[PDB]
């Protein structure tokens, strides 16, 4: 009785148009906020942010008061889309295809004239994802809302601080905060300023998923290849393991392509660990090459050069701590043994060849194990994350 | 006759946004359910249930009541959207881009009032997904209903228990119970608090298809990676297989990615499974590189540690039940056989060398296989839900 | 002219909220049934069904009906969404996020009130894919329809048969019928009944595609598999093959894993056919080992068990078909000789369980090949259409 | 002015549902085409047609005519969507969910009456792509509009010749034409008869890109196979190489079941050249088979039938231009030196039977190429359309 | 007030439908422009450009013109869509579904009627996109803007300099320019001409990205192909290196395939180089099979070529640096050392097929390692842009 009478009572000339100012040449404030409640998505590979958000603007409409003693019981109203004048703020950094992903419900009105606007909606917005430092990133998402076509000299907007009581947590990302600020610009469109409500939302990235899916993973498998420097050589899988390992490791890179995006502003931490690894089984593979041409070096062909002999045989070597008719059968029998006295010193140099070729195979074991730790560590740590994230999330 | 008499009866002076109260002091009771007719799907990944929902939603309109005998035949009426006051009652964990999956059909009312709506809709909600003990994993998921701009003063939420009769079963998930709640909360934007209905969606999945494709075909493969310890190291092919198979195991921890989310709360089981089964194959490659080590040793090289000529080759090999012309003529055969002589006593010890190597491969063996025995089912049993599971789905 | 005042003449005191019967307590009878123009998809993954389709719902309104020797050559009217009553009749088991997929089209009337109504339409049904027979399987999916709001006392639905003169060819799928059924059941919601009108679509799949791309490439590639048991063991490849072979054969589930549901209701028979497949091959793989360790065989080890030199040398081989100084001279070059006799021994001793490695590989030639013989075709036609099938598809 | 004053004037009295025809019992003439702008996709796995265009319908409202010296610079007006009756002509096999992707437009109407409509839309059709032939495949992809409601007894559709030279090639498809049809069939729901105007869009594929992509790639891998013919045995690699090669090659047969339907209509060309193709490598592999257990045969088993002697060791072989204590002393020495004869006529024996796997080699090697030179040219010149694509695409 | 006042004056008699001149015969300045915030995406594959736009069109609306005296404080009026007439400005190659992706916003007019009207939206366009030079290739993608419905006696379109002041780098695209042009172009669907403005979109790839995960991973991968010519051939794994090498490269294929369109109007820049390697690791595969030929050459076989004992071991293997009882014991023992000379000149004739083998892979090394420079220079540098790249990027 006295809601069907106001209600008919609040729209007696009201133009959704008209800003509700009572003054026409002072701005209307409008308190613009935002309550996250759920990081949906970053899609870094697209360059997206997707939130759920309760976006929050409050203003005061000079027409919609009521004197509540004349109307008992009634101390709000409710108006839908279209009926009642609102401030048309959008996502400026908007990546949603309709561009407004706003969901358009009630605005809720006082006796006072107080006006509050809380739409849901998922949005899409448009963030640099600065991926320099991934997997051990932190990301600052900017969503920037503003009136659109509302100046300075219009719409007052004021920012409220916003609101993450009702957040629920990710699993992939830790809510570092959310400050706002607001900001006069001026365009080259225009001559009156248009201010605008930024809200930079600063992401932590959990590494417990990808150190144990991506990191981790790599740096076993990337140990088996220098299970090669343990191979023997007469086992005839050396290149066989190491250059399926190798083969192998590039489905990682695989898949930090399906994550990472298609940019030049820098390149990812993961990036760079993944490059030196396979860079260094790759070297591997080289040296194995070089092994086995030690190992299977034809007797009679090249001297070993002395400087070989030496650095290898002999330093190296210490520092791993390694180490008529009898006459007739006369001849032919002599022919025989001195045939396989030969064959003893070719046996011999071979013998030498391939204790070069093991010799190799430590001092590799050990400077590529050292080069491992060193990268990985020196790659890892030069993240300034790191040690953050190791202590967080580990 | 009757039908459009009071058609155009019952809207003369109807406001469809006046809530039909009467008294506007007191809220205006709405009874919120559901049946639930199918759980379409379950995104893991993102962290989103699909399902097909017929929303029910009974209150009394004060202004829809006529007196059947001045309308004879004329007992019931439908209104369609934006014609009638509704309860604008969302889902306010939605995961639906438009924000607001539910399809908008007749209000049918009857002769005393009592409102009856029961839109149908495909509805997403953002559920958490504990993924923990997948695939033996119970979800809750979540669909929380409530009036976005109607506090307790003004729509007194009920709620009524909730139908499964015309439920269709899934494939993949056992429909456990759909237990409801009413809470009264308080928010940080508003004084007035807010009542909701959350229906928590109970589902255990059944686990005959993921253990049919993840987990016994794992544990097949797998078991092939033991076949290297009854290999001959002869065959030239034991680093072949053992490697080929670990890298082969690859492809299923890529399928769970496929699956799981990129989170970091916690590690599924499958995740703990599989990473032990490769842990156990990529430590059985690291023995196959040992065994070849032994296999493959130079006679010549170091002489066999007693420590090893014991612990392997008394005990553990015991434990497994293995087990003048004439002259230079004398001098050039006798060095002939002597270096023949030479010869035997180094595949003498070659040979012993080789019998540590199959010694290895058979305790190796033994131990792998109880490693593998007992991880597998220590980590398979450590899930509470595992042997209800055995039990309702082989 | 004439058209312009009939139009005119039809919308005044029109309302599309009455249900146009002349009687308000007689059900109004609607004619509903469906053109099927085409099978566009069948998600069996999503367990959706995707069809072209011209819904038939014909009905009679009171109130359109003119006398045409007034309105001269206007002998039927058009009336587009919104400006006259319609069925709200949906599809139940909708799949579309929208929920309703409907094009709406207009209402044709003639001069004595009958009104057509053929709706275009994209629709997606969930339907249950029984993939237990796949792929040589039959699918039965309902599409259920039915008024929403409109119960038995008011909408009387009748069903007339299917269309198909205009149906399309799909070429995956032969419709063997479309037959349609109207059921009144009652609900848990509401008092008064309600009729549906589902209709079965009967499909059969074209069984030569996936016949081509899965079965006949299976067989041929694990057919392969067995070349394993006529490969020479000195070749240093029967692993190789054989283990390359079986996962090369993964592709094929992981094919199957992209095509199908993930159900526990059922193993689909192409699922048993593979896994038969796949475990017939790694048991090639087991027996490739037991062939290499008999190959590989020291001849100083263990002595041959008497149950094998005549299960596999005797019975099985037959079966098959197979089968002072030159004193100290003496002494030396007797050793030499007595060495090459035991040389001579051990070659022989290696013969023998060489040539037991052999038999072993023709046995497990001749038993794999009836395995995979009677497995391939006792799985396959297992299937009650696997004859139908061959017949019409091949 | 004079805008104002006509568009006020043409309103008055105008009812969008009538047909704007003088005389009732006439049909109103509607000339249809289209201007095709760019085929944006062929999506031949889903069997849509995804085109630009702009529909071009004209016809004349009895209605909108004005006398240009009353409105003088008024000599056309526009009419946004449900202001005027427009032709309901919808897409019939339309593949979009909408069903109806027409984007709607102004009706450019003159003095005379003459209405004039080009709506812009992205269509997606539902189009039967006959693969046979594929990739030289030239497909006919039928547009079939039509009124939707409006019989031959109220609207005359007439065709009018296709635009296209605004068209702008595509890349993947040279436009053989445009041709379209008017037909007049009568349809089951209804007596009255529905004339339609069918564009069948013709296209053939530009070759060069499956060509250097599919083809020309799959036979230089398939080359590769018939490497293993002159690959050594003793290299120990011909099966590996063989099998590796084939394996690859499933990645081909992969990536066109990733482009083709999952129809059963015929087998594509691709498909058939493939198969043959793997069959032929398959083959080699088979051949190696038996090329090895030739190499590797102990020469104490079986002898060589003479059937293999001449047939392989005369002929084929010649076609391809191949080609006291001293008696102590005695005996052993005698043993010894018979020992080594005995190794000698085993050697030989093993080198004839390693010439029979070099002949074979040779032979299947120069097979092989034959059978792969035909099969791919007899397979890929068997399209009717190669000639034709190999002179205009290379 | 005041704007309550004006907003009620200014609808009076105003309809949407007329073009707001004073004088009807001439035509309506629209000056058109936007301004560019971001390049979203580049799909090559789809041939489309999504870009963040804010389009600009101003003109000037003759009836919405106040005197600010009268209106003290009203300076600016907004309206929304469907109120105010507006250009029906359209992009012409547009790719999206909708074809429309504008998002309408208000139009804000100032006392003297100048309106202003700057929609934002996600434009798709329809952009041919040249992949002759990829990844060193420069896009120019249009975006063609003109009025549907007006032609140029109506609508004259003027064209304004695109702004960029506000445009947000890439990471992928480096913006050259957006240069304009406004153009009279004249169809064959009417008389009247019709002018567009169409905005060329400049676009340099920024080629770090995809020389760091195509180019340099490939050119490394496929020098590792180059370790075979140094790769013992004792080793036995030549051609299990060399083809493992080539098939894994196929995965950048794989992956450009991914990336680029199935066109045939030329070939990609990448695919040239990526075929080139292919082609020339493939034939490192044949001269490996050759090089094997000739290190497992049958002794007893053909004689070495003279021109080959010269082209090889002495012209390029210089150029390189490489280079009675007592008879009977006679007769027996000098068989024996007769058969060992045999051995000895077999071993000689080996060793010097296998140091021809080596001789020819010194030169293959050479004339392969020239070969990849040359062909991956002489490719990458066939690129206009290459220079500007490598200078800018790296
Ligand atoms: C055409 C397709 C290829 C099909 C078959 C393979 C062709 C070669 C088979 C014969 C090998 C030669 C041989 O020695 O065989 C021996 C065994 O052979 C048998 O008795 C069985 C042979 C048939 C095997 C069937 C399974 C094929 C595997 C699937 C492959 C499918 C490929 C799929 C294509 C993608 C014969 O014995 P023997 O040596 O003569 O004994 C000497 C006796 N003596 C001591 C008295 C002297
Ligand atoms: Cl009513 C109408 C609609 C569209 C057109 C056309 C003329 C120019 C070129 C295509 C489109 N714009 C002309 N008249
Ligand atoms: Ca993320
Ligand atoms: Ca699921
Ligand atoms: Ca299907
Ligand atoms: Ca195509
Ligand atoms: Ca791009």
């Amino acid at each position: 009785e006295f809601q069907r009478k106001l209600y008919k009572e609040l729209v007696k000339n009201y133009n959704p148009l008209e800003r509700p100012v009572a003054n026409d040449s002072q701005p209307l404030t409008v308190y613009f906020s935002l309550s996250l409640l759920q990081i949906m998505d970053v899609d870094e590979k697209n360059q997206v942010l997707t939130t759920n958000i309760w976006l929050q603007m409050s203003w005061t409409d000079h027409y919609l008061q009521w004197n509540v003693s004349e109307y008992p019981g009634v101390k709000t109203v409710r108006f839908p889309d279209g009926q009642i004048w609102k401030p048309d703020i959008l996502l400026y950094n908007s990546a949603d295809e309709r561009f407004d992903a706003t969901f358009h419900t009630n605005v809720l009105v006082n006796s006072s004239g107080h006006c509050q606007y809380l739409p849901p909606g998922i949005f899409k917005s448009s963030c640099y994802i600065d991926v320099r430092w991934f997997p051990f990133d932190v990301q600052h998402c900017k969503l920037k809302f503003g009136s659109w076509s509302y100046g300075g000299w219009s719409l007052d907007l004021q920012m409220q601080e916003a609101d993450i009581s009702g957040y629920i947590p990710n699993g992939e990302w830790d809510l570092v905060g959310i400050p706002g600020k607001r900001s006069e610009r001026f365009y080259e469109c225009c001559k009156e300023p248009y201010p605008d409500v930024t809200f930079t939302v600063t992401m932590r990235r959990r590494t417990l998923y990808y150190g144990l899916n991506l990191l981790i993973p790599c740096v076993l498998i990337s140990a088996l290849a220098l299970l090669v420097f343990l191979l023997p050589a007469d086992s005839g899988e050396k290149i066989s393991l190491g250059i399926t390992v190798l083969l192998s490791l590039t489905v990682f890179m695989l898949l930090v392509a399906e994550i990472m995006p298609a940019t030049s502003d820098s390149v990812p931490l993961i990036a760079q660990y993944f490059a030196s690894t396979m860079i260094i089984v790759g070297l591997s593979v080289v040296v194995t090459v070089i092994v086995l041409q030690y190992h299977h070096h034809d007797p009679d062909g090249g001297k070993m050069p002395k400087w070989t002999r030496v650095i290898l045989l002999n330093w190296c070597a210490w520092f791993l701590r390694m180490k008529p008719d009898l006459a007739k059968i006369l001849e032919e029998v002599r022919y025989i043994a001195n045939r396989f006295r030969c064959q003893d010193e070719s046996e011999a140099v071979c013998s030498e060849w391939k204790f070069a070729a093991c010799v190799v195979d430590r001092l590799c074991l050990m400077a590529f194990s050292v080069f491992t730790i060193i990268c990985t560590i020196g790659i890892l740590m030069s993240a300034p994350n790191f040690v953050e994230a190791v202590s967080k999330d580990f």
